[PDB]
RNA sequence: UUAACGAAUUUAUGGAUAAAGUUUUAGAGCUAUG
DNA sequence: CAATACCTTTTATCCATAAATTCGTT
DNA sequence: TTTAGGTATTG
RNA sequence: GUAGCAAGUUAAAAUAAGGCUAGUCCGUUAUCAACUUGAAAAAGUGGCACCGAGUCGGUGCUU
């Protein structure tokens, strides 16, 4: 005797309850709790919202860095174990120093200066090395020794910050200048090849190779320059190998088979080797020079200064950013005294001012310094040096940026190498460890390997060989590097959905192959002349004609199955083939590639070789490395030839199939001892098929698959298997707990209907016009020009693709007057460009109940292609506006206009529906079939759109909330009316499996039976033709659905939450004397050393006890609101009054402390409400019933888009406008009531009244729209800014929680419907 | 996901890295003047 | 107190799986 | 990409 | 303490407090009104009809 009506969304979940007669039902409420009110009349309507659900990105970043951190500590740790022996002999407590660099030298346990205890030599280090970057170019250059605590100082550097690991294999610092690289290529090219000898001479190599330019263009631009050789020939494939490219060097020695190689892709050691040997051992001495100059290139990019003088490029870039910054703060220093010494103070010596005073000691980014100073910097002479050194973006440089990083780790490498080489002549560890330490700098875990866990990670899963700890250095032998990169896919490998215990077999599987063919061939039918009726394929013929055409070819067509297996096989001369389309769409690919490289058709058959083919396809699919493939397959080296497995390896498959070994080959009928595979071939004369098998109620596999599905899951699961986005899943719980509390307030009783619906090119508009007359070659676009902002208006766009003439009558048209042209649809309602026209009059068409007729089609069928080949039009577009002369727009086309529009296609929204329909229908019958006792119903989100704007029940946004519930209002009686006369389309919107046909076919626009009258007559009294039940009265119906939309009590509950995440705001703050500073580490006051700050509060905590007050120390008795912080909560929930009297309260009554979550509600006084924001902070209460004439005025008088409708419509709603022009101080007028009452923001309404009373000579359009902003103050939510016109209105925050503890607190069931009140008082 | 296969984008979940920011300390501030 | 103003770490790179979505095919 | 709660200081 | 002037670019150390299961692991996603029952997961609990409508009000019947 009713039906729900759900509206999901992202923040909120909108629900209504329909009647047969669509009333909204009311019922009285029992309340719970101390307070007199026990019980409450309430709305059986409403909504719920709620904060927005987090997607887990956010929060696995911070995991990335957070292991980051714990893996960079850990690198240097590395490098100090090595150095602790050797250096405690140099100093004792060199490491200890650093390790408390940050302490206070009150907190110091040992010297301030860190590198050196004394201060004298601490301050010539920075004397000498003012970076640490120049040190690290005297490391690399000198031959002296140098001391260890300066060595270690270096290294450590390099090792704590890398750069990337973008780049594989090896870069050299010889390697700098291409040129000398470049002649060494063509050197070399000439100790081999005398008889065609080439020449270096004027090119420019430097710049033509080192160039932005396509890695192809930089090719032809230097083939071009040397003396004309072809890109083919032998130089060019050896330039195109050093750019970074894949040549083909077959064409040279004329080779067999094609040969390539590329520099980034892995096989290229082996692939010279594999075609050098033909060639001969004496080529490869160029193809290294080859590969070194390439290595030229990609880092000619990266260290783009002169580098030839040192080893030590990197630093060297340091050490002239430096030497610049110095050479030109100097002049900027000077130039400042010499024509504006008033300002210099302000520039070096503010550091609140952006200035370099700000850019180094205050906050100030470089961008901010650049931007501040770029006008003082043309006010004085000889800024030219200066100013083009600022738009270079390369003036007073820092060192370290957030431009670095483009730097590769290798050339930090190739640093530290050189350090390690200089001194290692002088201490003997380094010698001996300098493997050891390059390995801490160029390792990094290889991400199919993953945390290297101890069983005690979630993400992790790696295996390990010995149980022992990892270094870097016995990384191979401790981890098993390939298993992990085996286990590493297959978690995220899909599972068998029918037997969801066991993993889903390689998509290119053999086993899948067959299954695969088999079914497509168990249900072939063939007829021939000797058989009366036809047959399906017997068990020998699959098995035959497998053997022979499927095995024979990879793919297999239908002519080839009559002619190469019926005729031959069977002499049968003439058959016709039913089940089969074209070809078969099966194919037994993975068998012939493996035919192929083995060469053993014996091999392939014998069943004792499936196991072993299997497996090389797992392995063969599932690995990337090349090296382990080869660990693996050499289990199967002993059958096959060393050559085969060259081959082998070479194969690589990609993707996952659909069903596991265990569905298609394991699962077995108890009785009939045969498998799903051994049913698809040999299953009688009755051939059966994939489908069919699970689904015979006399086979065991019904019986089978059922008991391991329900070994089902709880809702969080079956819920967080959804696909889509995290929080409307969200929306997706809460909508399935709304419906589950209704269900309980119904008396239990399971309701029969159930709607569900789920909501959701500036400058593209000019370009289609702009090409669209240089094609045309029309002067139209000339003869008027506009602008690219416009075109958001209708009727002027679609002037421009029609290039001024009419469709349907063919003239110009005039550019000033288009409101009296109407906008066409193509097809009688599409809104979009692709359906919508604009011509004088829409009867030129001709029936306004048919396509546009072939009275206008013959005038215009050529103006249109026109159009179209100057993409005025689009294809859909031109073929609905020809279809006039295929019969016109079909009965069964028409079909394909309505249909496609009704059905919602989103594949979550379905998902949703089982939710629902298998929630709802346990029972079942004595037969197998379901009970179909609620009719879940998905409810597109347009059809619903166009009825509030059809039928005067407009939607404004921002005044109110309700349209939530009125959303599901209009959903649940555009559903249930649809469904009521139209049980033939039950199976296209209910999940239903009921059935639906094509066939019957006369409006194609579905929307017509609500309206009382329709633009060309239909009775208020509208009943199903078949069953005569009345589905829709015009006259009765339509006034309650006005009556319920302006009703002024609905249930609007904001969900309570705990609020979770960062402990506080992440920002370090300096040091302060605030005890809301909150330390950073233990061992650190922030007072000395600066901490956190802000909070975040997890929930309140309700506390009545006692305090000391005074001098007196007084204990007097004290209510108030504790701030639960997410950082205490695990402190707070192991003891509570232990926890308490450490913040200072005395005799805590436990019994009575309410933790009170955010969002918590509460009433006080005269009904306004508050939401409990915070410990500290408020939210407000109530939205404001403003009335439904206002609504529909609204959004009628903010004049949403122009106007869409009907013209004459039109000037109703214009009319409307003025008619109740009034109201705009009636609107004003309630808001003012609705402050005062709830609001108590007297401040801000006083300047608001002041800025209403100041625009009433502004028109109405302008001025409504306005008046909108108006209604974020009395919104339900957070206080924010609002502005009228020019004048920004500013937030009024509550402050203070006092008022509410004596209030009574709203506990509130997840409808709004069951409550328990609690009057608090001490 | 279509029939059925492929391709691509986007979103979801995960791994391995990088460069900045922020905070305390170390980089003897001097010269007139109480 | 309650106004009033101010504050809130960011930006890159590579690899993988899966749905959903909108293109293609012989 | 802006919300809306901490935080400190004023008239 | 004020006025003058030199100066600045670099570094170490922390990067959610921290936890035990001590891993080159883990620590910001999801989930949550209330009350009874539960270690949790979870289960349990709230008569109806009519006239009406500024945020639910009244009446009749049962209770």
């Amino acid at each position: 005797k009713y039906s729900i009506g759900l509206a999901i969304g992202t923040n909120s979940v909108g629900w209504a309850v329909i009647t047969d007669e669509y009333k909204v039902p009311s019922k009285k409420f029992k309340v719970l709790g101390n307070t007199d009110r026990h019980s409450i009349k309430k709305n059986l309507i409403g909504a719920l919202l709620f904060d927005s659900g987090e997607t887990a990105e956010a929060t696995r970043l911070k995991r990335t860095a957070r292991r980051r951190y714990t893996r960079r500590k850990n690198r240097i740790c590395y490098l100090q174990e090595i150095f602790s022996n050797e250096m405690a002999k140099v100093d004792d407590s060199f490491f200890h120093r650093l390790e408390e660099s940050f302490l206070v030298e009150e907190d110091k346990k040992h010297e301030r200066h860190p590198i050196f205890g004394n201060i004298v030599d601490e301050v010539a280090y920075h004397e000498k090395y003012p970076t640490i970057y120049h040190l690290r170019k005297k490391l690399v250059d000198s031959t002296d020794k140098a001391d260890l605590r300066l060595i270690y100082l270096a290294l450590a550097h390099m090792i704590k910050f890398r750069g990337h690991f973008l780049i594989e294999g090896d870069l050299n610092p010889d390697n700098s200048d291409v040129d000398k690289l470049f002649i060494q290529l063509v050197q070399t090219y000439n100790q081999l090849f005398e008889e065609n000898p080439i020449n270096a001479s004027g090119v420019d190599a430097k710049a033509i190779l080192s160039a932005r330019l396509s890695k192809s263009r930089r090719l032809e631009n230097l083939i071009a320059q040397l003396p004309g050789e072809k890109k083919n020939g032998l130089f060019g494939n050896l330039i195109a190998l050093s750019l970074g490219l894949t040549p083909n060097f077959k064409s040279n020695f004329d080779l067999a088979e094609d040969a390539k190689l590329q520099l980034s892709k892995d096989t290229y050691d082996d692939d010279l080797d594999n075609l050098l040997a033909q060639i001969g051992d004496q080529y490869a001495d160029l193809f290294l020079a080859a590969k070194n100059l390439s290595d030229a290139i990609l880092l000619s990019d990266i260290l783009r200064v002169n580098t030839e003088i040192t080893k030590a490029p990197l630093s060297a870039s340091m050490i002239k950013r430096y030497d610049e910054h110095h050479q030109d703060l100097t002049l900027l220093k000077a130039l400042v005294r010499q024509q504006l010494p008033e300002k210099y103070k302000e520039i070096f010596f503010d550091q609140s001012k952006n200035g370099y005073a700000g850019y180094i000691d205050g906050g100030a980014s470089q961008e901010e310094f650049y931007k501040f100073i770029k006008p003082i910097l043309e006010k004085m002479d000889g800024t030219e040096e200066l100013l083009v050194k600022l738009n270079r973006e390369d003036l007073l440089r820092k060192q370290r940026t957030f431009d670095n990083g483009s730097i590769p780790h290798q050339i930090h490498l190739g640093e530290l190498h050189a350090i390690l080489r200089r001194q290692e002549d002088f201490y003997p560890f380094l010698k001996d460890n300098r493997e050891k330490i390059e390995k801490i700098l160029t390792f990094r875990i290889p991400y199919y390997v993953g945390p290297l866990a101890r069983g005690n990670s979630r993400f992790a899963w790696m295996t390990r060989k010995s149980e022992e700890t990892i270094t870097p250095w016995n990384f191979e032998e401790v981890v098993d590097k390939g298993a992990s990169a085996q286990s590493f896919i297959e978690r995220m490998t899909n599972f068998d959905k029918n037997l969801p215990n066991e993993k889903v077999l390689p998509k290119h599987s053999l086993l899948y192959e067959y299954f695969t063919v088999y079914n497509e061939l168990t249900k072939v039918k063939y007829v021939t002349e000797g058989m009366r009726k036809p047959a399906f394929l017997s068990g020998e013929q699959k098995k035959a004609i497998v053997d022979l055409l499927f095995k024979t070819n990879r793919k297999v067509t239908v002519k080839q199955l009559k002619e190469d297996y019926f005729k031959k096989i069977e002499c049968f001369d003439s058959v016709e083939i039913s089940g089969v389309e074209d070809r078969f769409n099966a194919s037994l690919g993975t068998y012939h590639d493996l035919l192929k490289i083995i060469k053993d058709k014996d091999f392939l058959d014998n069943e004792e070789n499936e196991d072993i083919l299997e497996d090389i396809v797992l392995t063969l699919t599932l690995f990337e490395d090349r090296e382990m493939i080869e660990e693996r397959l050499k289990t199967y080296a002993h059958l096959f030839d060393d050559k085969v497995m060259k081959q082998l390896k070479r194969r690589r498959y990609t993707g996952w199939g659909r069903l596991s070994r265990k569905l298609i080959n394991g699962i077995r009928d108890k009785q009939s001892g045969k498998t799903i595979l051994d049913f698809l071939k040999s299953d009688g004369f009755a051939n059966r098929n994939f489908m069919q098998l699970i689904h015979d109620d006399s086979l065991t596999f019904k019986e089978d698959i059922q008991k391991a599905q329900v070994s089902g899951d709880s809702l969080h699961e079956h819920i967080a298997n959804l696909a889509g986005s995290p929080a409307i899943k969200k929306g997706i719980l809460q909508t399935v707990k709304v419906v589950d509390e209704l269900v309980k307030v119904m008396g239990r009783h399971k309701p029969e209907n159930i709607v569900i619906e789920m909501a959701r090119n500036s400058r593209e508009r000019m370009k289609r016009i702009e090409e669209g007359i240089k094609e045309l070659g029309s002067q139209i676009l000339k003869e008027h020009p506009v602008e690219n902002t416009q075109l958001q208006n209708e009727k002027l766009y679609l002037y421009y693709l029609q290039n001024g003439r009419d469709m349907y009558v063919d003239q110009e048209l005039d550019i000033n007057r288009l409101s009296d042209y109407d906008v066409d649809a193509i097809v009688p309602q599409d809104d979009s460009i692709d359906n919508k026209v604009l011509t004088r009059s829409d009867k030129n068409r001709g029936k306004s109940d048919n396509v546009p007729s072939e009275e206008v089609v013959k005038k215009m069928k050529n103006y249109w292609r026109q159009l179209l080949n100057a993409k005025l039009i689009t294809q859909r577009k031109f073929d609905n506006l020809t279809k006039a002369e295929r019969g016109g727009l079909s009965e069964l086309d028409k079909a394909g206009f309505i249909k496609r529009q009704l059905v919602e296609t989103r594949q979550i929204t379905k998902h949703v529906a089982q939710i629902l329909d298998s929630r709802m229908n346990t029972k079942y019958d004595e037969n197998d079939k379901l009970i179909r006792e609620v009719k879940v119903i998905t409810l597109k989100s347009k059809l619903v759109s166009d009825f509030r704007k059809d039928f005067q029940f407009y939607k404004v946004r921002e005044i109110n909330n309700y349209h939530h519930a009125h959303d599901a209002y209009l959903n649940a009686v555009v559903g249930t009316a649809l469904i009521k006369k139209y049980p033939k389309l039950e199976s296209e919107f209910v999940y239903g499996d009921k059935v639906y046909d094509v066939r019957k076919m006369f409006y194609s626009n579905i929307m017509n039976f609500f309206k009382t009258e329709i633009t060309l007559k239909r009775p208020l009294i509208e009943t199903n033709g078949e069953t005569g039940e009345i589905v829709w009265d015009k006259g009765r119906d339509f006034a309650t659905v006005r009556k319920v939309l302006s009703m002024p009590q609905v249930n609007i509950v904001k969900k309570t939450e705990v609020q979770t995440g960062g402990f506080s705001k992440e920002s370090i703050l300096p040091k302060r004397n605030s005890d809301k500073l909150i330390a950073r580490k233990k061992d650190w006051d922030p007072k000395k050393y600066g901490g956190f700050d802000s909070p975040t509060v997890a929930y309140s905590v309700l506390v009545v006890a006692k305090v000391e007050k005074g001098k007196s120390k007084k204990l007097k008795s004290v209510k108030e609101l504790l701030g639960i912080t997410i950082m205490e909560r695990s402190s707070f929930e192991k003891n509570p009054i232990d926890f308490l009297e450490a913040k200072g309260y005395k005799e805590v009554k436990k019994d009575l402390i309410i933790k009170l979550p955010k969002y918590s509600l509460f009433e006080l006084e005269n009904g306004r409400k508050r939401m409990l924001a915070s410990a500290g902070e408020l939210q407000k209460g109530n939205e404001l019933a403003l009335p439904s004439k206002y609504v529909n005025f609204l959004y009628l008088a903010s004049h949403y888009e122009k106007l869409k409708g009907s013209p004459e419509d039109n000037e109703q709603k214009q009319l409307f406008v003025e008619q109740h022009k009034h109201y705009l101080d009636e609107i004003i007028e309630q808001i003012s009531e609705f402050s005062k009452r709830v609001i108590l923001a007297d401040a801000n309404l006083d300047k608001v009244l002041s800025a209403y009373n100041k625009h009433r000579d502004k028109p109405i359009r302008e001025q409504a729209e306005n008046i909108i902003h108006l209604f974020t103050l009395t919104n339900l939510g957070a206080p924010a800014a609002f502005k009228y016109f020019d004048t920004t209105i500013d937030r009024k925050r509550y402050t203070s929680t006092k008022e509410v503890l004596d209030a009574t607190l709203i506990h509130q069931s997840i409808t709004g419907l069951y409550e328990t009140r609690i009057d608090l008082s001490q």
